[PDB]
């Protein structure tokens, strides 16, 4: 499913992402935008290390979910990577919350640093009623 901007903003708010571990809703929106373009079925293979990024937040198979074909992988979210490709994003959200419980926080995603950090992210939630 490809979410429309405000639809996703309201969904994330209902799932308790606003201010989770100090991260504002607009930061989560900026992250989803640049990682997958709000596409839940987005997948990207990293030929360089044999890992794959899955879902709306592009969580990596080496650390977060299990796909069985990634060498030396852990499964911190305790989920099959298939769960991150559903139209219902509850599991992808539960996993993203797990990612930020680690010291790096939102910085765990390189794209957040390049595209969202130190910027005016208000645009991502403006007019959505959240």
């Amino acid at each position: 499913k490809v979410f429309e901007r405000c639809e996703l903003a309201r969904t994330l708010k209902r799932l308790g992402m606003d201010g989770y571990r100090g991260i504002s809703l607009a930061n989560w929106m900026c992250l989803a935008k640049w990682e997958s373009g709000y596409n839940t079925r987005a997948t990207n293979y990293n030929a360089g290390d044999r890992s794959t990024d899955y879902g709306i937040f592009q969580s990596n198979s080496r650390y977060w979910c299990n796909d069985g074909k990634t060498p030396g992988a852990v499964n911190a979210c305790h989920l099959s990577c298939s769960a991150l490709l559903q139209d219902n994003i509850a599991d992808a959200v539960a996993c993203a919350k797990r990612v930020v419980r680690d010291p790096q926080g939102i910085r765990a995603w390189v794209a957040w640093r390049n595209r969202c950090q130190n910027r005016d992210v208000r645009q991502y939630v403006q007019g959505c009623g959240v």
